């Protein structure tokens, strides 16, 4: 607040009135703001610029640019990228549906039909992203949010692009949450689109099994597992689980990337298939 520090806070505090706070995203915090001039609602994150992965801010400005020029129904549309001293803020559509492991939490397990008709949204994502070059790397299901409160609204996945811009809050909320759906590539350091497949697998094993494929009480114990690719179908959740299903899955979390199926392939698999309209 005051006269120059507000000045100083450049083009958003100009344009943008903070409503509230909504919480705190990957890379920083995220608020719904209201354009002044038209009175339309958004969602604004933003991020301390010492969380920049690149120090050449433009190099920033042009990956964000790149990404407001993209255009899928799954994923999440942005409108601007603006900054004062101390800050970047990312200003898109705002949603009130909640994320993914909400909806995860109050379900617990999801029928196949249920199951396939989200995932085939989040391939349907990643196969666009990916035509564009754009890798995830952070696909998770709290980077997958409902668009509304409606039943059976669109889901819009959040963030794909910007892992290659912004490292991950000092505090994160759930770290441990996060060691979940990594591919084991991504923790070697050396990725390609291959990995949102792989995110992808986890997400589904635990849609359709309520529990994940890689597990541990602590980082350290899932990461372990996940770096070793182990996993099975045994529990009974998966007792009576198609085998197209158990299929699609086993060739998403394939260890060796380039051995892995793509996201084009995950949208024609037969499972898939099975449950689209026509
Ligand atoms: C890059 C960016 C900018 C603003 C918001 C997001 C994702 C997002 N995150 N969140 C949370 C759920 C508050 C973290 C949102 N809530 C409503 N609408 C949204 N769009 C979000 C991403």
């Amino acid at each position: 607040s005051g006269r120059e520090n507000l000045y100083f806070q450049g083009t958003f505090a100009e344009r943008y009135n903070i409503v509230c706070m909504l919480g705190k995203g990957s890379f920083g915090e995220v608020l719904k703001c209201k354009d002044r001039i038209t009175q339309q609602e958004y969602a604004v994150k933003v991020i301390n610029k010492a969380s920049a992965k690149n120090k050449d801010t433009s190099t920033i400005l042009r990956e964000v640019e790149l990404l407001k020029k993209l255009d899928h129904p799954n994923i999440m549309k942005l409108f601007e990228i603006l900054e004062d001293s101390s800050s970047f803020y990312i200003v898109g559509e705002l949603y009130t549906g909640g994320e993914l492991f909400d909806e995860i939490i109050k379900r617990k397990r999801f029928s196949e039909h249920d199951a396939a008709r989200i995932i085939k949204q989040v391939f349907s994502g990643i196969t666009y992203m990916h035509k564009h070059n754009i890798v995830h790397r952070d696909l998770k299901p709290e980077n997958i949010l409902l668009e509304s409160k409606e039943k059976d609204c669109d889901i819009k996945i959040i963030d794909f692009g910007l892992s290659t811009c912004f490292q991950q809050n000092t505090k994160m909320k759930d770290r441990i949450g996060t060691a979940y759906y990594i591919a084991p590539e991504v923790l070697r350091g050396t990725y390609d689109e291959k990995c949102d497949v792989w995110s992808a697998g986890v997400i589904l094993y635990i849609l359709l099994s309520g529990t994940p494929p890689f597990y541990g009480k602590n980082e350290y114990d899932i990461l372990k597992r996940v770096e070793t690719g182990k996993y099975a179908f045994d529990l009974p959740q998966w007792r009576t689980i198609s085998d197209d299903a158990k299929d699609l899955i086993r060739k998403m979390l394939t260890f060796h990337p380039s051995l892995r199926i793509t996201a084009t392939q995950c949208l024609e698999h037969p499972w898939i298939q099975k449950y689209s309209s026509e």
